[PDB]
């Protein structure tokens, strides 16, 4: 059944709750972003109002064939009325089209649902600064102090420098990047830019990227693999067998592959700096795991919450085990006692 952390009290609303059938009492289904664990259940047969960003609504229409009459896109950073309730969509610094949702309940309670987010100090100057938030529905993916990672900028600098050096040493090397969802487009676009190439990909992935409102995108991507020296493949194909196989397909145009796997966190992060990352190599194939995250680190999450000073926190991630729930509640209390709210 629909869990309580997906329901907004005092409303008829749910968030990211499309896989439970008709939720009793739901008059509007909000969708924070287009990732499968969140949209699970939507299709062309859905006949309830879906509220989301413009970009998410482009993907619902083009990839899932949801009918236009049920898609309700909202502009960001704008006070809107939905079934008699004031709401605002804010940028979540996650994947393209991802939002946080502010609900202003008729009784005067204010609720923030972060969806999936990477907390940033820039959020402290959005419409969030203007009033008090009483309850926080929080993306707790990486809510433990072991989870450190570098900035997105540091990671992209490493990837660009690595790729440019490799291809300049060997003009016959191919660069491959893995993907299994939207998000993390900066990895493959920054590398293609430094090399003066478009990124080549499947027709299905090209279609997905053309929904994202990225500026000048027609200049950066292509379905012609032959004209491209940065290829995108499914994340599943980023291993020695899959890459050897792909190289055969390129017909002796290339004699070396340098491949990137943008993981979330990996336990090389506790010890190893970004400067010191090394690849796994077999023969003429090398694979780099890079820690490019679109979720908050522990310290980023803690800074946002200590800034916001919510009265009550409701985790939306890692809620399935008692040990995880108890650990998270301990951190929340630490943060509250340290900051004095
Ligand atoms: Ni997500």
């Amino acid at each position: 059944t629909c869990p309580f952390y997906k329901k907004i009290p005092g409303t008829g609303f749910t968030v990211d709750a499309f896989q439970y059938g008709v939720v009793e009492g739901c008059t509007a289904y909000f969708l924070t972003h287009f990732h499968s664990d969140h949209y699970a259940g939507l299709s062309k047969h859905f006949t309830f109002p879906v509220y989301c960003s413009e970009i998410t609504g482009n993907l619902l229409k083009n990839k899932l064939h949801v009918q236009e009459q049920y898609i309700h896109p909202l502009p960001l950073d704008t006070e809107c009325i939905v079934n008699g309730v004031k709401v605002v969509l804010l940028d979540a610094n996650h994947c393209p089209g991802a939002v946080m949702i502010l609900f202003y309940l008729p009784n005067g309670t204010v609720i923030l649902h972060t969806g999936d987010f990477r907390a940033d100090p820039s959020m402290e100057r959005s419409l969030l600064a203007d009033q008090k938030v009483h309850m926080l529905y929080l993306d707790t993916t990486y809510c433990s102090p072991e989870y450190t990672f570098p900035s997105q900028q540091e990671v992209i600098r490493f990837a660009i420098n690595t790729a440019f050096e490799a291809v300049t040493l060997n003009p016959h090397a191919l660069v491959v990047c893995g993907t299994y969802s939207i998000g993390k487009e900066k990895v493959f676009l920054a590398i293609a830019d430094v090399l003066g190439s478009k990124v080549g990909m499947s027709q299905e992935k090209y279609k997905t990227l053309q929904c994202l409102n990225i500026p000048e995108i027609n200049s950066l991507i292509t379905t012609d693999m032959c004209s491209s020296l940065v290829h995108l493949l499914p994340m599943m194909q980023i291993n020695f067998k899959g890459l050897q196989s792909h190289l055969k397909k390129c017909g002796g145009k290339y004699n070396q592959i340098l491949a990137f796997r943008p993981t979330g966190w990996t336990h090389s992060n506790k010890f190893t700096r970004i400067a010191d990352v090394i690849p796994q190599t077999k023969g003429n194939i090398s694979i780099y795991g890079i820690p490019y995250s679109e979720h908050s680190s522990y310290l980023e999450m803690k800074r946002f919450v200590q800034w916001l000073k919510p009265q009550k926190i409701i985790p939306t991630v890692n809620v399935g085990t008692w040990k995880s729930r108890s650990t998270m509640e301990k951190y929340f209390r630490e943060w509250k006692l340290e900051a004095g709210y």
